[PDB]
């Protein structure tokens, strides 16, 4: 995918309820950073949902593109507030953006 692209989607849709870099805030939702291999439910001192800590798969490209599609059909009881993103393209530019910015 392509990076630029994702960092846009991102700014829009994503940052005001997280952060990507290394030690960043908390916000409304977790940071993202060391996402990329590890399970749900596992940034340190972050309240998830028991429905996040629970999903137990590991996140990755197909499970990023599956979960950005519809994050509550895919984890019910999810309090990320956020419809999805219905586009291929757009998903895979964004999840390209994360696998840089989440392992800088
Ligand atoms: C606030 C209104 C949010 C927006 C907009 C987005 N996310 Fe979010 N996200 C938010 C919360 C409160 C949580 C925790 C949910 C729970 O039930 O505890 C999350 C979680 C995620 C996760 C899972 C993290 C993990 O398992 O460690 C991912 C991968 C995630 N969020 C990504 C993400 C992206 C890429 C977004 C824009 C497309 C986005 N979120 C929007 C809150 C909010």
């Amino acid at each position: 995918g392509d990076v630029e692209k994702g960092k846009k989607i991102f700014v829009q849709k994503c940052a005001q309820c997280h952060t990507v870099e290394k030690g960043g805030k908390h916000k409304e939702g977790p940071n993202l950073h060391g996402l990329f291999g590890r399970k749900t439910g596992q940034a340190a001192g972050f309240s998830y949902t028991d429905a996040n800590k629970n999903k137990g798969i590991t996140w990755g490209e197909d499970t990023l593109m599956e979960y950005l599609e519809n994050p509550k059909k895919y984890i019910p009881g999810t309090k990320m507030i956020f419809a999805g993103i219905k586009k291929k393209g757009e998903r895979a530019d964004l999840i390209a953006y994360l696998k840089k910015a989440t392992n800088e």
